[PDB]
């Protein structure tokens, strides 16, 4: 089997991407944030505290003839940005782009933190990291991809995120019309539960490539590109007036600037992020100070190849017995 679904930016800055997902019988369609950095499929629901729902579409398990309460199971998750959610668990039928899993754990939120409430466009998350990170207790549950893998034509999914435009998540096949050149595959460590790999270095604009190993994670659920402070300083030094602002929380730059590109290495191959992809717009409405899309990972503990990086590539998440990642230009 295969599936194919369009993923769409939630706003004009590509702050996140949403993908429609059918849950239950009859189908209830929710727009979920596909997140290769976590492993829980959770939704706003009829059980979510009413004051914490503000415009999201909710899953109502009592209206699904295939929903079954997973007795005794709870979940609770905290994300790197400080947001969180928790609740109980149903199993139900879940379809993405024509690909159907029966018995998928659907984690129904009883509580969500304020940033989720405040984002009316995201109805939940669909985790695509490794199932070892799933938070369901006392019986850990599998991701959608893990449940579908055996049925897929090939045990892979691909992310093709657009810049200020829709893109595509495919399951079970590699669309050879969606990229240029070849796909370069690189080793993955699953020891932390992430799609963790080592970039071979970087360049800033037309500058010379620096060969240096950068361990990090391919994370569709993180908006920006978080890299070591040395790398980030070298980038922003090429932008007149750019500075790190402790009060704003990262590098900012004059909105009048034209940003240089940023290149990262995948083995001997190179992925070029155009300068425009690194502009996240005014820090507050009407400001002439703009927020940068490349930020330091120094306070995270891990480097994160988020959407800023991934949207410049066609990315293969290869879930073969030994997982790997593939990157192509597009």
């Amino acid at each position: 089997s295969t599936g194919s679904a369009t993923t769409t930016p939630i706003d004009s800055l590509d702050d996140a991407y949403i993908t429609p997902v059918q849950i239950g019988t009859p189908a209830q369609t929710l727009n979920l944030d596909f997140d290769t950095g976590s492993s829980d499929l959770w939704v706003f629901s009829s059980e979510t505290t009413a004051s914490e729902v503000d415009g999201q579409t909710i899953y109502t398990p009592s209206k699904s003839t295939t929903a079954k309460l997973l007795s005794g199971a709870t979940w609770s998750i905290s994300y790197g940005d400080g947001s969180s959610s928790s609740g109980d668990v149903y199993t139900d039928t879940v379809s993405v782009g024509g690909l159907t899993v029966t018995g998928q754990a659907v984690e129904s939120a009883k509580k969500v933190s304020s940033s989720f409430t405040e984002d009316s466009t995201i109805d939940g998350l669909l985790g695509l990291a490794f199932s070892t990170l799933n938070t369901v207790s006392p019986t850990q549950q599998k991701t959608f991809f893990d449940n579908a893998k055996a049925s897929l034509d090939s045990p892979v999914f691909t992310a093709d995120l657009g810049y200020h435009a829709p893109g595509t998540y495919n399951f079970g096949f590699i669309d050879t019309t969606a990229y240029t050149g070849s796909i370069t595959y690189t080793a993955v460590s699953t020891k932390q539960g992430f799609w963790e790999w080592t970039s071979t270095g970087y360049a800033v604009g037309s500058g010379t490539f620096k060969s240096t190993s950068i361990d990090g994670i391919a994370d569709t659920g993180t908006t920006l590109l978080y890299l070591p402070a040395t790398v980030v300083s070298a980038y922003w030094a090429q932008v007149s007036g750019a500075k790190s602002s402790s009060s704003v929380g990262g590098y900012v730059f004059p909105c009048s600037a034209t940003l240089p590109s940023f290149t990262f290495g995948v083995g001997s191959a190179r992925i070029v992020i155009p300068g425009d992809y690194i502009d996240f717009g005014p820090i507050s409405t009407g400001s002439s100070s703009c927020f940068g899309g490349i930020q330091s990972s120094a306070g995270i503990g891990i480097n994160i190849f988020g959407d800023v990086a991934l949207k410049a590539a066609f990315v293969v998440f290869n879930g073969a017995t030994t997982p790997t990642l593939g990157f192509a230009s597009k």
